[PDB]
């Protein structure tokens, strides 16, 4: 009579289930957020799904006879990226699309970040996505991101992943003497002007020139890739954690990894839509950038997908616009897990917690529901038979006790079409915190949810 | 020389005039909003308008002959209703649009709503809309809305609307003890786990089970409709004030009623597309929802009508634009009327007035037009020719003292096509508040002013 | 050994129990705060009890022959009442009493409440019985109480109760210009200048003079009644919730209506005492006003009652005193329920539920009992054994943990004489609110508790 | 139809009316308040209606054989006055009530208030009746009161009234240093330790002891009465301001004056009542004190006044009760007029205004009415008939603008026995301060209000 929200585990066991994700996805999961930490999800996501895909350029009608069985991808000035699946109805029917955003929150260079300030030198940066909790500083960091020279020639960096690779961080007033730092949590640590590259080492051939330290890295600088000072100015700032996820737990239950944002739900949505074959109506993946900062044009709220699901649709012309009004989204992105250190933040019920299987959220504003989309009970009620049949465990969230926290997910951003969409993802722990954490059983469970989410 | 702004009655009299809304609209809309409070505007106006219109899925270019004298209508899954009205010139001439939301803000069941704190049991809410003065309490409720089994079927439930059905409502504590409630008044009464639906009756068939008194509730609930706890997960929360509108005033010149709020230029904009024959240029009524949230998409800033007047369009293929661009909108919605009560909130002067025919705002933003649109001089002095000729008091408004309260209406979202936008609407007395009012002479002189709006 | 409280219901069941009130009091009740919201409960109530009782003005010493089995009342110039029923004993053994005020908060009109500003014209008021809370704003008001003419003629005033009848209300600025309306909720809401009887509809045979619509409403006023603008100086001002009280709850188990403060105590209180038939010792019940506001002289703390056992006594005469020093009273008024909404306010323990019986309070004051009876535990014991025997539920209260809300019943009052008195009265929710709630089942209990005070 | 009041003078004119009050009671009244300031208003008082009264000893039953006609008055311990006048029918039938209190606001010495600091000797005090605002001080003080010898001589002090009298008052910081003296308006003044008698003139053949200034002034005020440093412990503090009332305003229409508050109804009333002949109704007047400070017992809400109406019944026994039932009071005490400086403070209309007649007041409290008495529309509107057939002009005002003010009248405490009462009285300029104002044509007009209560 009463409904109870089941718990992930226990139901799994199997002996089979558990070992099929225990280190099933914990491993490919906990992997691709340790050689992949800058939108470059897009590189090691296109180079996998190489059992097919291609697009791209290969558009010649023929080129791949697009029709039944056919898979395609398209890449989006490899910011962004899109997966395609025809199945046996025609486009013209509908869609069964996953959405979800790959960047996150962090630190980049300005586009002159090198200076020296008292003998060693700095990098200015310009934290994106709202870390608000500045306290990113201590912790040890990696650089990533590319630098374009004036010619084009694109330089990729890495530095920081390799046990062997020096590292970067973020200084701050030892306790000692951070007496006068006690005014507002809510910022006392905000410049943009941190982040030591160098200390002595002062400096290239000791050639005088006042910045010494500076001038000495960048020569230093020089040496590896082939960069002026200059070229910052068309390169990609690119400041995260160092260190590969990690099994989180003295049970191994969860995972602690930088990225987990949506990238967690980015992966699983991959792999269900990856390893799904027998379409019977034509599924496409999505997965775009820029929401962590408001989801702008160019590679987020563009028209990417839009003028391309046509130009896909081509190879059965004229606008028809049924296609997309017709499909089915499931729009996904992590959620607030109930914290035990933090619960008066939360209502306790209609809150996700760690395990008991992949979110829903109906809505997800502000004051009043403000700014979101607002999925109907019709389509809610199907995803619930559906997550039936299939079994997959699953519970509905709120974002906190009603007026405390803002929300808005890209979700409202394609229902614009007229499609059914609902918010989805797993449940995150400290979320934007340079780790985060998710339960394998939930990360688990959300695949199979989207996997189940294939036929009917 | 110098214009002077006349109230609508005086002028009205006619012996006719009068009677013919005094209880004209009066009764119209005065039941409109009664027997409609919760977005089903949809159903009881689509039920109205039998009187032609169909579309909707009798699309067949020769169903019904799409030509001179047509009328159509077309539903969107039930939130959004859009109607046409074919005229002698062609659609690539323009259109003569009405446009207003039908949602009003309210409080509204979370996935989760049915718990039991205390003895009795609770349902938790979560407004809507943004009623933000949460002076929703004491006062009596009702449940609206529709619950949705997973095998899909829809009940409807309309508790507290009979003279005999049961009522509902949020409690306050007493004034002997709210002294500790005197903090702020911008909230002191804002939590989201308010509004109990059962005392005692504890419980069904009293076996047991720790929480008594909502296990009956659960069973109560069952045996009408045949739902379970989950299922509220795919239902859809409504709770509003219950009560018919009723006459307000010793003189009945004013109306008191839930909804107000747009529903009622959304009502008049109505009856006026209705009794309007003889088109000469085509023209549509749309009623949308989730303005009062933002307007977000799916159901208010959706291509609902653009892929539609197109589809339309249809029944003269290609683009060709120039439809939507050379249209003429009047986007209504309710204004502030000047309240003697507190007067230093608005400008006196540029002030709308309870009875001096329809509002016209040509800006309505915040710190300095901010974010709203702009209507055209030459449109607006068009619109004064029009509402002279066919008479039709009007009087102009702007929402507060310069920088006062905020400001943001649907009006810009259409005039991104290149129409000719201006908002209208009547002048209402406590906007957002469970019960509203209105001037009657303001309601009929506004639908005349729509009215007024077909040809000339 | 050990104690526990236990609910109504369950040990009611029995089909018959249940049916006896369920739709027993909630019907008599149920209708009677409906038909009666200003303290004209005296002549609804006095038309009543026409099963015998009259005195007033037929004393003839053998009119009715004052002796065993007989029936009289008292009325106090229409605003008080007090019931009398002869028992076999001598008056000088003592008496059985029941009381309550009639009373309940409210708006009131001024002495000249018809005034006009900006256009449409409002009416001054000012509250009574201390709402405290003035979130009396918004919801729809009715008008009732009296006028009289200069000659003395009785005019009756009760608009807005019918369906048909129009109604009344107080303003409060929209949301969106509130902003300013932030500084302590303890009072941004609190003039007595406020609710407009009328817009427009100016004014009469348009006259000219400044004050349009007020002469206009002035004149409508007149038509209906036959009053001036004067006669408000010897008016009976009186503003209340419009509507029929209401079933509360999804098992209609509670009961929701204005006026629940006490007028439910004197309710059952009235039953218990008018169905009370072979009476040992004379009982009397008495049912004064007054009290909300500090139960002053002329109706309240009177002699009314002292002038009035004798002037009863008298059908024997000198002063004995002994006749009321031997008396047992059960003063009863509403207490203060849990609310689950704001549970820190009580002390849990020392509560008074929502259904768990009839309410008694040994004290009820301020810091320290300040200012209020003591019941004496001898008396209280007695109260104990007889509400055992013929059962009847009963709960102790306490009103909020210790030093929080003050109190003051007028139980006192009659102490002064040397009474056995006690707080008595059912558990309210959202006291000297417009809507109150109550339990039915407490209805019930209490009124047995009552009548189970007839002997033993 | 609607009504105004305009200003009592004009009406009058007649040439007879304005002299007779111009300097009518402007004379009467205005000398009345000077040469009585300390609630030795009974004597002077009781020394006029020397023309008949009497009681007090001389009760013989037919010492004046009480019958038609006949007139008494009844001393209470000199602080409190009540004069009779029977008339043709029966005590038992009713009374013709008018009520004042003769006491007002002031400083008056302690116990032991003479004491020496730093060689001038001060008194100490302790202000009255509330004078709040003890802007007290600069302003020219006068002695009255009288000291009781051990062996019970009775002495009567009154310095500073003759022009020959020197005089009193309280010091005050200059401006030059009262730079510290900013904090709270609500109170930098308020010791009660102020008001030196004596400077130098040390001492009394100046034979040593600490105290000089002291010891002389002691010895000084020895020679005239015949006290010692004690005897104040059994003495009546008593510090008024000095000099007679006067005409205020370039047109002399009104009195400034001591006392003005209730002292002018107080003496409107004897005078109305004094000159009465031929009585139909046994009507009497009542002057107590204490009001100001409560109206605790002894002399204000004693029973002086019960038990004397029966000592009086007596000269017809048992106490019937019905005597006081029956009567009609006009419990009379001044009201705050619209005064031109502090508008904001008032509500304008529902105002007493300067000059508009007699004031009724209906209710008169705090929050909500608390505490007060609250005349009933039937007997109002008698008294407007009354009003009307006399004359007379009249207006209704209340006290602040609803939740401004605090309010309380000795009116409620007789009409617990069941009475008819109403508050009246003039309407006065800056309460309770040292010199308040009037209008003669107020003063006027509610005589006459008063003596047109004599028949019906
Ligand atoms: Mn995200
Ligand atoms: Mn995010
Ligand atoms: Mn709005
Ligand atoms: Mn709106
Ligand atoms: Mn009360
Ligand atoms: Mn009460
Ligand atoms: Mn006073
Ligand atoms: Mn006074």
């Amino acid at each position: 009579l009463l409904k109870e929200y089941k718990n992930a585990w226990d139901k799994y066991d199997d002996k089979q289930l558990k070992e099929v994700f225990a280190l099933g996805d914990r491993f490919k999961n906990f992997i691709s957020n340790c050689k992949t930490e800058r939108e470059c999800v897009t590189e090691l996501i296109k180079t996998a799904e190489k059992s097919g895909y291609r697009n791209i350029e290969d558009i010649l009608a023929k080129g791949e006879t697009l029709k039944e069985g056919d898979k395609v991808y398209a890449n989006n000035r490899g910011k962004g990226l899109i997966m395609f699946l025809i199945g046996k109805e025609p486009l013209y029917t509908g869609f069964k699309i996953l959405g979800a955003h790959i960047d996150s929150p962090r630190l980049d260079l300005k586009q002159n970040p090198l200076y020296e300030d008292t003998d060693l030198a700095m990098l200015e940066t310009h934290y994106y996505g709202g870390i608000k909790k500045y306290q990113w500083v201590t912790l040890p960091l990696a650089i990533h991101g590319v630098i374009v020279k004036k010619d084009g020639t694109i330089v990729n960096v890495c530095v920081g992943e390799d046990d062997n690779d020096p590292v970067f961080g973020v200084s701050d007033i030892l306790v000692h003497l951070a007496s006068e730092q006690l005014e507002k949590k809510a910022s006392k640590v905000i410049e943009g002007e941190d982040l030591n590259i160098l200390i002595g080492s002062i400096p290239l051939k000791d050639g005088e020139e006042k910045q010494k330290v500076k001038h000495n890295i960048m020569k230093i600088l020089n040496e590896k890739y082939d960069i002026s000072e200059e070229d910052f100015v068309s390169a990609e700032l690119e400041i995260v954690p160092a260190g590969k996820a990690r099994d989180y737990g003295f049970d191994r239950s969860m995972v602690m990894g930088y990225g987990q944002d949506d990238r967690i739900c980015a992966y699983t949505s991959f792999e269900a839509m990856l390893e799904m074959k027998n379409a019977k109506k034509t599924c496409i993946t999505i997965l775009v950038d820029k929401e962590e900062v408001g989801s702008i044009g160019a590679t987020g709220m563009q028209s990417k997908f839009f003028e391309n699901t046509v130009a896909d649709i081509m190879s059965d012309e004229l606008k028809l616009r049924k296609a997309l009004y017709n499909s089915e989204m499931l729009s996904s992105d992590v959620s607030a897990a109930f914290d035990p250190n933090y619960p008066n933040v939360m209502e306790k019920r209609n809150s996700a917690y760690l395990g008991k299987g992949i979110v829903f959220n109906k809505y997800t504003g502000s004051r009043g529901k403000s700014g979101c989309n607002d999925a109907n009970p019709e389509y809610i009620a199907e995803l619930r038979r559906i997550l039936s049949k299939e079994s997959v465990n699953w519970q509905t969230a709120e974002l906190g006790k009603v007026d405390q926290g803002g929300g808005g997910t890209i979700a409202y951003i394609l229902a614009e079409y007229g499609m059914q969409v609902i918010d989805c993802g797993v449940a995150l722990l400290n979320m934007h915190a340079p780790w985060e954490i998710s339960s394998k059983a939930d990360i688990y469970e959300t695949k199979n949810g989207y996997s189940a989410f294939l036929n009917n």
